[PDB]
């Protein structure tokens, strides 16, 4: 029902005045009373928890008139109520699409952000945002009002001198304090986010056995690589031709067994692709080579050393000395696919920075979870507004209009999942990654506290 409608956002109020004021207020005075020294990220958590602790000094008023069912603080106090909500979201959408904005300029230009990532730029920005924040929601200090409707029944409503004026209002509102900030922030992380991308190693396993040994080991290192996230190409040297054959791969592992009688010869399958092997665009690739023989024959596995040294004079990179398994391969296991974990390590792409911002991803994700749909609803109203007309009811109408007023609860609900972000991804990270070490970040003035869970 309506009133059951209500009911949901009396206890989404309530339950977000429970968590958030403590939570909110907890971080404020953790960063002016207990922190002497007010970093950049602290200034930016404070300002955060600044604009969500006003929203929240509204509810209360909003409580009273769900619970009357009538607004008895007069027309300015229904107007001031709805203007320190509106620069409550933008303020917020703002500061996130700014930490967004300094995480960019962090990895795109180190020693720009080393440079103006000041105290004094951090207070210019935030008071910048503020000022923004003030002048973008004026808008509602006019469009809301006090009007009797039934008996002893007031209602703090939007009223527009038009409907064309309802539909810039809720544009406006979704464009500067949603929809243009976002798109900001999406564009920062995809950049942030497409530069620790990588595509997926392709390796090539040319293998020639004729007893099924070296079959073997291009199967178990084929295995111990695909494990690792390779995208492994095991090929019998009798079904591959010499033109072109290495084009593609970052890792080429040629094995091939010897077969001399008084000699050291090659395989009978892997011949034909040795005398054309320049024709496979050897220069200048990652190769390791490996092959069964027996230690009994004067020259043990010469087909390996042979392979080599013609991969070597064609210009490739031999990044690690041939496999030679003497005898029964799966009797050497462990050589087999600890041989092919080296050979990994010894093309290994750096080691991407481990320090990604889970936090501040939360923070927006969480922003985006109730803005979002509270912002496209406004669309919504306002596409129909725009041609439709219909306002407070319809057929989808009857519909949307209900689901703004349950989003709105869910707004003020998101004003208190910052406070919980901080506190989750901290007890549940730090603490689980060494308690004493949390502690000696602590016992400082605590700044060095807040950076670490902002990565
Ligand atoms: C057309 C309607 C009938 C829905 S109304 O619009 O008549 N409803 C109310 O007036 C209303 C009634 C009961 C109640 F408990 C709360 C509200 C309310 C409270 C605040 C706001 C509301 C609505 O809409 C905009 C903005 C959102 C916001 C932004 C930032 C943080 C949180 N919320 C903020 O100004
Ligand atoms: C006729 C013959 C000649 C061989 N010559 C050599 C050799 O010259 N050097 C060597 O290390 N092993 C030699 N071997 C041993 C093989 O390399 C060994 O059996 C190996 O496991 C063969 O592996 P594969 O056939 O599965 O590829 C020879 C084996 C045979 C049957
Ligand atoms: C619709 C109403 C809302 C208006 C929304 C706009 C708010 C301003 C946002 C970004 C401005 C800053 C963008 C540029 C920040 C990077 C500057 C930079 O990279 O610094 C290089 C400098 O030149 C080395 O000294
Ligand atoms: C303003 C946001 C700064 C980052 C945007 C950017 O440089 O990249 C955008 C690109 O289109 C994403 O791949
Ligand atoms: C959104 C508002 C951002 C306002 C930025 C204010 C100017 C920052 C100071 C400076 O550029 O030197
Ligand atoms: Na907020």
């Amino acid at each position: 029902g309506v009133e059951f409608i209500s009911l949901l956002a009396i206890i989404l109020l309530s339950v977000a005045l429970a968590v958030g004021l403590p939570g909110n207020s907890f971080v404020v005075w953790s960063i002016l009373k207990r922190m002497q020294k007010r970093s950049v990220t602290a200034l930016m958590v404070l300002n955060l928890a600044l604009a969500d602790l006003a929203v929240l000094l509204t509810a209360p008023f909003f409580l009273h008139f769900l619970a009357q069912g009538t607004w008895s603080f007069g027309l300015a106090g229904c107007r001031l109520c709805h203007y320190v909500c509106g620069v409550s979201m933008y303020a917020s959408v703002w500061l996130i699409t700014a930490m967004s904005l300094d995480r960019y300029l962090a990895v795109a230009r180190p020693f720009v952000s080393q440079k103006l990532r000041t105290k004094a730029m951090a207070r210019r920005v935030l008071a910048g945002i503020w000022v923004l924040s003030f002048l973008l929601a004026t808008p509602v200090l006019a469009y809301r009002t006090v009007v009797p409707w039934k008996t002893n029944m007031s209602l703090c409503f939007p009223r527009y001198p038009s409907e064309g004026h309802r539909a810039f209002h809720l544009i406006f509102e979704a464009v500067t304090g949603f929809l243009l900030p976002f798109l900001i922030v999406v564009a920062s992380y995809s950049d942030i986010g497409r530069r620790l991308q990588a595509r997926r190693a392709k390796a090539l396993i040319v293998y020639g056995s004729t007893t099924g040994n070296t079959e073997y080991t291009a199967e178990t290192i084929a295995r111990e690589l695909a494990d690792a996230g390779y995208e492994v190409d095991s090929r019998d040297a009798a079904s591959v031709e010499a033109g072109g054959l290495f084009e593609g791969f970052d890792l080429v592992l040629l094995g091939c067994s010897t077969w001399g009688d008084d000699s050291i010869e090659l395989q009978d399958d892997f011949i034909p692709l040795f005398d054309s092997l320049e024709e496979t665009g050897a220069q200048g690739r990652k190769v390791a080579c490996f092959g069964c023989g027996d230690s009994s024959w004067e020259y043990f596995c010469g087909a390996v050393d042979a392979i080599e040294e013609k991969l070597k004079n064609l210009g490739a990179e031999i990044v690690q000395d041939g496999l030679r398994i003497d005898g029964d391969p799966r009797a050497a296991r462990d050589d087999i696919v600890g041989w092919a974990h080296d050979v990994r390590g010894a093309i290994r792409r750096f080691r991407r920075s481990r320090r990604t911002g889970r936090l501040v991803v939360l923070i927006i994700l969480t922003f985006a979870a109730f803005w979002l749909p509270y912002h496209v609803v406004n669309l919504a109203e306002a596409g129909r507004a725009l041609a439709g007309q219909a306002a407070g009811l319809g057929l989808v109408g009857k519909r949307l209009s209900l689901a703004r007023n349950v989003l709105i609860a869910l707004a003020f609900l998101s004003s208190s999942v910052n406070p919980v972000l901080y506190a989750f991804a901290g007890g549940g990270l730090l603490r689980s990654a060494g308690v004493g070490f949390v502690a000696k970040l602590l016992e400082g003035t605590g700044a060095e506290f807040l950076e670490v869970l902002f990565q």
